[PDB]
């Protein structure tokens, strides 16, 4: 046994659960609770069936990543997710074993966090397993699964989600007109989502315009965003690399952004917090192959939408991901 | 062996079977059954495989309904099933042991219930498993799956069920007019589905408005109804806690019922029956935070649909759920 | 082990295949195959995996269609599937064992049939399943789906099998005017699909009007069709219960039949067989509960369609079902 | 155990899978790679769970090609998956022991091939497992599914795959005017998709019109379609068995091709590769069975669009089947 042989089909065209962690946790009163700005955790649940106590062993499962990488990418290792519990990596402990109470039929694993000058382009998972051993009083669920997780860690902050891309349009720079001004694309490309990273508590990345988390040239297009106050202000657009991508903000207006509520129709518990990012006006330049420069013009509002289930009161759990 | 070990992936997005039971057993000539009013039984069917007689064991399985209740809903215990089969609790019995005939494939659990003053606010469940062992001329199939049942135990009385939602409004009191009359919103918000629970054989309750059995504060919006006839006549509307939630009737008309049947067009054996209850009109304040009072105002018309199946004689037994 | 113990939960929502087996098995020049008029035969596949002999034993599989029609139908025991392998019965034979030779990887198990005089208002159905032992030289699929058969056996003539209904309306005789011509529904029930069931070569019988195979009452119901010629002539409609359910024919016209062929438009290889049952016209009386008495008027036209596939010489076997 | 028996029911209605070879494997430069014309590779991945070294034995596997052209063409042996690793046959070769690196989840056994002559009117399928033994440090996959492979091999030049049929219009010529000009109808008969197989580099074929892959009399039916220039040129339409199926050009006009390129809006790395065939005007005579002759007039434009994905630099890898 302990190897098992397959060709190109596995399941693992499913297999990442995706997590939401505050970047940083803290208490009602907005004080950090685990050292920190940037220092988070988890209390991840493991179920037991069957009356004596259970000592669960749980392991780095680098293997499952590794097949669900090749089965899911193959060759194009720039899209494959990162094993965030590889050796030497500080952003994630978590303890190897747990204990069950008794008559429980549950146990939460604490797995804790170190978001800070993590890079949110390399597509950070954490593998992990339920040991299964002769010496413990227990047996990993037949259903492979099942006593496997493979979580896809996504730190949070106020400003951070899918946003709506509906309001912004991606034009084409064609040319330039006698007084200078840029010639573009009456029609648009229109992403419906757009993934807004956690970089730290009040910065964000999006992607430049079209490209998203499955361009393998990703990390040359990565558009910063800075709010510049708590629920309202200024937001500051950059870019590390701008000479590279010809990056460039219109410099007529200012973007700025806004934090609102409304409470749902169907469910008044509900609470719909929404991010409105006002007046992103930029350009830049995408190359598929070299010599080949595409000049996009992106532009206007983003949306973020959070629901927020006031039936829990930690705020930081009451949110419906 | 004896537990399985997984991480919060259970197929426990399923697991629980509806089981309508009448909550007084009676004869053709409406004498009861089981020992009164409130008094009732419900025959379950396991099945056998394979030409000897089987002692089939069967036990009570908090362990599952415990596993699918954190799986279902996690932290949210308010809206957990709660373990109708639990320790000291009078409302279900069985045998804790079957006999199947020689070259009989199926046997009759028989439960017994006790469903006086029940509060089906909880959302009582009665858990069960087929007992392996090695003594035992058999095993529980080895989709747990199918060894195991939790049963979400509805009694039902003449005018119980899910009703259609569709003749009843939600308004919101917005103010009062010189008069002091309500100003209203235009808009309604519509429950599709209203369940009506039982209390006794002539009473339900539903939950006041747009309140419903996901709500983790429930248990404070009962609306008792009250049938004062048997297929006809008027219905006392109540609530127990009316000062807590600012109940008040409108005193303008008394709500009544009807009990009709139609005839189906494809199936002239299947016979629709329907409860309408007409002049619903109450007003009540939903509390979703402290400081926070939304007054709704409740009004129209329930409608029941019940099919009878008259290939069945039993009556309580013909009912198509 | 020997005994598989669970709770009404049973993938049986499916199991039951349909055959369709010539009433007569004859050749090309239409002289009989198989002993005469309704003697037929199935050759079944069995397929092997894996350098040797295997005899593969088959025997009735009794229990798999009790569990399946107690999991489907419960308590209505005019609905369960009858067992055409049951002791004494002679519609069915075939061999309890089967030789597969050394390089194949299937077996045909050759069933034979005696159709003459069954009542296909019983649903006629043969279960059969692999048996296991320590003895053979293979094992039964432990897909216990895959090692099990239960085969609703249709035998077919020229004009059985499910008709259109398309062209047929039910209506209520409401009553009858002056003329003692009846008042009739201006609104039709109609019924898509109408099973054509075989009595002999030249006879099918149909449930009257809106009656179906889900109707407990089926058998009261049965209206003979009788082809009074090969592809063309007359049928004659009759009721062996004529008296008690009210049966009248309209003598005004008489019913006839026409077999008429179409080439298929995106595979010319596809030929489109039709039966074309025109001016059916009858009365009969639907008694739902006794002192309940629906009069219906079944009129219109029959049209059943067959696909035969050309690519395939035996005709017999031809068919597309 | 060794031979598993069940009833046709497999899950073979699933099971083959498609892989596209190029017909030569060269380099960039356009220079041959596997020995010449015709001459080609295919590396498949094996995926391999579980910190020592691993040597995997595959081998190939007619009884699951055998049990899978039962299960899914019966008697029809003419539309059989035809068994590519059979005993002689030149056109498959591959290691039967692949050796895995101690720390990797990966391995690629590299299939070798010589497409020289091969006739695709065959549904040329090579079928592998992964070995079973005692002696193995390895286990194949319980999934039965996974542990098996069924590969229908396309090579493929610059002209394959399958066409929209969009623009092919299908007329049946019904009679001669007075000219001797067809009369032909005027609906026509849309085949949606086309399949063009590879022959050498420079030709494929396509089956005479409606004629497709599931006809048991396909092979009387190859057109041949031969490119007279690398990206643009006439083509040389003809069939070997011309005289047979009384095919005819049409002398007026001489089909020609182009190969045109347009970038994809959404992913602008992803190139839309197309390739148009004009003209194509032939007359063949189909014969469902002997005496029947339809004679079609097939005509237009044939339309093979290919997308490249350019984050892909192999451009034989960087196809998006
Ligand atoms: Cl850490
Ligand atoms: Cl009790
Ligand atoms: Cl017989
Ligand atoms: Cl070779």
């Amino acid at each position: 046994y302990e190897h098992y042989i397959s060709f190109s089909s596995q399941l693992d065209s499913k297999g990442v659960t995706n997590i939401y962690v505050p970047y940083s946790r803290h208490d009602a009163e907005g004080n950090y609770a685990e050292g920190g700005e940037g220092r988070s955790n988890y209390q991840l649940p493991i179920l037991v069936s069957g009356p004596s106590n259970v000592t669960v062993h749980v392991a780095h499962d680098a293997d499952t990543l590794n097949i669900l990488n090749y089965a899911r990418y193959a060759t194009r290792t720039e899209l494959y997710y990162e094993d965030m519990g590889a050796e030497g990596l500080a952003y994630a402990s978590y303890p190897e074993s747990l204990q069950i109470k008794a008559g429980e039929n549950k146990g939460l694993l604490d797995l804790k966090f170190d978001f800070r000058n993590i890079d949110m382009s390399e597509k950070w998972v954490l593998p992990l397993q339920i040991v299964d051993d002769a010496s413990y009083n227990y047996v990993a669920h037949p259903r492979k699964d099942y006593a496997k997780a493979i979580l896809r860690i996504f730190p949070f902050n106020d400003y951070s989600g899918d946003y709506s891309g509906t309001g912004i349009t991606n034009k084409v720079v064609t040319g330039y007109d006698g007084d200078g001004k840029p010639i573009e694309t009456a029609e648009s490309i229109t992403k419906s989502s757009i993934r807004g990273y956690v970089i730290d508590e009040q910065t964000i990345f999006t992607y430049a315009g079209i490209v998203d988390e499955d361009y393998t040239d990703r990390r040359k297009y990565k558009i910063k965003f800075a709010f510049n106050g708590e629920t309202n202000g200024s937001v500051t657009i950059s870019c590390d690399n701008a000479e590279e991508i010809g990056f460039e903000l219109n410099k007529d207006v200012t973007p700025s952004f806004r934090i609102s509520s409304s409470m749902d129709d169907a469910k008044p518990y509900l609470e719909h917090r929404y991010v409105i990012i006002n007046n992103v006006d930029y350009y830049f330049n995408y190359i598929p192959v070299e010599g080949t420069i595409i000049r996009y013009h992106v532009k206007g509002t983003l949306t973020l939408s959070r629901d927020i289930n006031t039936q829990i009161p930690d705020e930081d759990q009451a949110i419906e991901w």
